[PDB]
């Protein structure tokens, strides 16, 4: 295993690789949280997951991760890196995920993003990978602006999020989270295979931060980093993004017939 074509542009490569303690704390079960030289282990087990939080809030920018999931039987287990404001607006917030879904044996890794405004999501797209992502670690990344939102696996775009409306789109400021923690219900084979806890615990290895970014107080001049060669995705770079849904993708709510489209007008 084929891998998307060059995008021709790394994002990634123009920002500094930051320890965790650079930019972030741990928000839950800091007994299930460790850090090596900058470098973050959390995990899950029967008695509790992990979860760490920015230090700071922001109104834009590009957020990255150099992320490794654990090998093995992980159904019903998510391992997640978002932007999110749940705290400041509990039951009505605004959310920008990544979320790794866990499998079973012979089945790859599900990733997941997915948009909330004002409390509802249903804004879900999956995809499978073009590696094994349990293997090494591969850089994730959100980018964050008032015009879109594109998300970011090695470089390539695999998904964009364009401003259609102000109602549709996420406009307040955002803190960035990560955690693993336990979907049964619904990650792996929407709830089929949950959590077995004898293949505890379920690790989750994060580095190599990114943040270029800014502040909800930042000087006005600050803006995120370039992404593109150019003001917008370059054709290269769309090409990738196309090749990465045409191969690799397996949902998209605005081509789900069960979906009431109208609720997501953005579609």
């Amino acid at each position: 295993v084929q891998g998307p074509p060059s995008p021709g542009y790394y994002p990634s490569s123009q920002i500094t690789s930051l320890g965790f303690d650079q930019g972030y704390t741990n928000l839950w079960g800091p007994q299930h949280q460790r850090v090596d030289q900058g470098s973050l282990t959390i995990w899950l087990d029967s008695t509790s997951g992990s979860g760490f939080k920015s230090i700071n809030r922001y109104r834009s920018g590009y957020f990255g991760a150099n992320i490794k999931l654990q090998s093995g039987y992980t159904a019903g287990v998510i391992t997640s890196f978002y932007l999110s404001n749940n705290q400041d607006y509990p039951g009505k917030h605004d959310e920008i995920d990544i979320e790794f879904l866990g499998t079973i044996p012979g089945k790859p890794y599900t990733l997941q993003t997915n948009v909330f405004i004002e409390g509802s999501g249903d804004r879900e797209m999956r995809i499978h990978l073009w590696f094994d992502p349990t293997q090494d670690y591969h850089n994730y990344a959100i980018y964050w602006t008032p015009s879109e939102i594109i998300f970011f696996v090695d470089d390539v775009p695999i998904r964009r999020y364009p401003r259609k409306s102000d109602a549709t789109f996420p406009l307040r400021p955002l803190w960035v989270y990560g955690s693993v923690w336990d979907a049964s219900s619904w990650a792996t084979e929407n709830g089929k295979y949950k959590a077995d806890y004898r293949y505890q615990p379920f690790v989750g290895k994060y580095e190599d931060f990114k943040l270029g970014s800014c502040t909800v107080e930042a000087a006005s001049s600050c803006n995120p980093a370039s992404v593109s060669p150019y003001g917008q995705l370059s054709q290269q770079q769309v090409a990738a993004m196309e090749w990465v849904q045409k191969n690799y993708m397996v949902y998209n709510y605005c081509d789900d017939p069960t979906r009431d489209h109208t609720l997501t007008p953005e579609c």
